[PDB]
């Protein structure tokens, strides 16, 4: 109706409230917008008919719920959802509205950044990663893709993570198909801090074969109690691999990539290198948990005591239950979330 307007972005029609002006592409297809009536830069997220198939639909109704109860400073925040079609019956589009960040993290990494911002960063990055943990959110899916941050260096996780190619920060449990638990994620913060040291991917995996491959050649071979964790397919084809002895993390994050020309360097060099060493570790049971990289003298110098700390999301009732529906059902659900029914 009048209180919507269309506008073309790549591939996409933009159907927006008229408030939302002077949409831009940036990186669902999403687009910067001016909205008139906070007077403030929104990012709005189009996801296309998300309730066309069960997977769609399931993620995309479990993003709505998240988004909106979830209320975290290293979480993106809801501003609005809204749909232009005007029943259930000819529904079609989700248009989730948040807070417009300047860039993602991939950006960053190609900066030139000291131990203060990265340390910073990935402070915020653990933050995030361990509110979603008190909520039952194991995300196992963070990359510098998923992760935004303003020009203050303030970091935002945009999605809530894997249900239940870029593979590079995949974690061994997810790329061998195995078991996980919390510290799956603490993998890719690893990825991310020897990325942000090195200038490159630090596992720059083609396939699923050659991202364990980067990872074994890098790391080594990881110890016979981890094969047997393995499905017996994949642990046959793992046992079967060369033996690698892997580097050293001094070798892996040589002196040079660091400042040496203070006490307090050398220490953050150390330190940068020990907590490298701690997450970087393809067996999960020897493995850093979240906790103990924020108690990590690397990581706590960015820890306010006086902070409130944020409650656990109360998810309304149990509606993210993992229970499966009928596209109709799905349909209705995502529909009554966007509506407020
Ligand atoms: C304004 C803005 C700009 C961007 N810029 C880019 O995407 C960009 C630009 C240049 C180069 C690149 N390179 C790469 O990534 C390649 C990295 C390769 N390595 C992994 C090896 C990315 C990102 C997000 C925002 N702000 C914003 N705010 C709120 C929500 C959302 C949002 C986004 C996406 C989904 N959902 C919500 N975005």
């Amino acid at each position: 109706d009048n209180n919507f307007y269309s506008v073309e972005i790549g591939d996409s029609t933009f159907t927006v409230l008229k408030r939302y002006q002077n949409l831009k592409p940036i990186g669902g297809i999403v687009c910067a917008a001016y909205d008139a009536i906070l007077e403030r830069n929104v990012a709005i997220k189009k996801l296309s008919r998300p309730f066309q198939n069960q997977t769609h639909a399931k993620r995309a109704y479990r993003e709505l719920v998240l988004m909106k109860c979830v209320n975290h400073k290293n979480i993106i925040g809801l501003l609005n959802v809204f749909t232009p079609q005007k029943s259930l019956e000819e529904f079609q589009d989700v248009y989730i509205v948040m807070e417009l960040m300047d860039a993602n993290l991939c950006q960053v990494i190609q900066m030139e950044l000291d131990h203060e911002r990265m340390s910073y960063l990935l402070y915020q990055m653990l933050c995030g990663i361990k509110h979603l943990h008190s909520a039952g959110i194991i995300h196992r899916d963070l990359k510098p893709s998923n992760i935004v941050v303003k020009s203050d260096c303030t970091l935002k996780i945009l999605d809530f993570g894997l249900a239940r190619v870029t593979r590079y920060y995949r974690a061994p449990e997810v790329i061998l198909g195995m078991g996980y638990k919390e510290n799956v994620d603490i993998w890719s913060v690893g990825c991310i801090m020897g990325e942000m040291i090195k200038g490159g991917v630090l596992f720059p995996g083609t396939d699923h074969i050659d991202q364990w491959n980067k990872v074994i050649e890098q790391l080594g071979t990881p110890c016979p109690e981890f094969m047997k964790k393995l499905q017996p397919t994949v642990r046959t084809y793992v046992e079967n691999r060369p033996k690698y002895a892997g580097y050293s993390f001094e070798k892996l994050f040589p002196d040079v990539l660091f400042p040496a020309d203070s006490e307090h360097n050398k220490l953050k060099a150390s330190q940068a290198r020990d907590l490298l060493s701690k997450m970087l570790v393809i067996d999960a049971s020897k493995r850093i948990s979240v906790d103990e990289a924020l108690q990590h003298p690397y990581i706590n110098v960015w820890y306010d005591p006086s902070e409130a700390e944020a409650p656990p999301p109360k998810i309304p009732d149990k509606q993210l239950d993992e229970r499966e529906h009928t596209i109709e059902e799905w349909k209705e659900l995502i529909y009554k979330e966007v509506m407020d029914l």
